[PDB]
């Protein structure tokens, strides 16, 4: 589990530097850079200091999956061309949807065992995206021409 925890963190933190570094369509990389970076804040204050129930440990699971899913899409879209072909066969221009709505199903469910269960803090705010999502992508297509 120790290990699970690292290597979410990891992933998470190697995700935003990379989507930091994406040469296109940088509103909806940053926009996942910078989500991706605020989920893992308080798993790293966590790793800081039980054993998990059947529905954390695959809660855990499934969000180090959509986190590999993130990072295979940052890699497809690193190359303008693969940006190019999806966005032609797109009718919203959202370059992660899917990946997005994994990340924020899976945190919801995530957060609610890990403070049930590990004793993690109730932030002031928890962690709109779809609404945010169409705005970053229409500011990506303009720039994009
Ligand atoms: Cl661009």
């Amino acid at each position: 589990p120790g290990e699970n925890l690292k290597h979410i963190i990891t992933l998470g933190q190697v995700i935003h530097k990379r989507c930091e570094e994406m040469k296109y369509c940088k509103k909806q990389c940053r926009r996942l850079g910078h989500r991706v970076l605020g989920l893992i804040k308080p798993l790293e204050m966590l790793q800081d200091q039980s054993v998990p129930s059947e529905k954390l440990t695959t809660a855990m699971n499934r969000f180090k999956a959509a986190l590999e899913e993130a990072n295979g899409e940052i890699e497809k879209f690193s190359n303008r061309s693969n940006i190019c072909r999806f966005l032609t066969a797109s009718q919203d221009k959202i370059l992660f949807k899917d990946v997005n709505r994994k990340l924020s199903d899976v945190w919801k469910e995530l957060s609610l065992l890990l403070q049930v269960e590990q004793r993690m803090p109730v932030s002031p705010i928890s962690q709109s995206w779809a609404q945010e999502d169409q705005q970053d992508a229409d500011e990506d297509r303009r720039a994009f021409q």
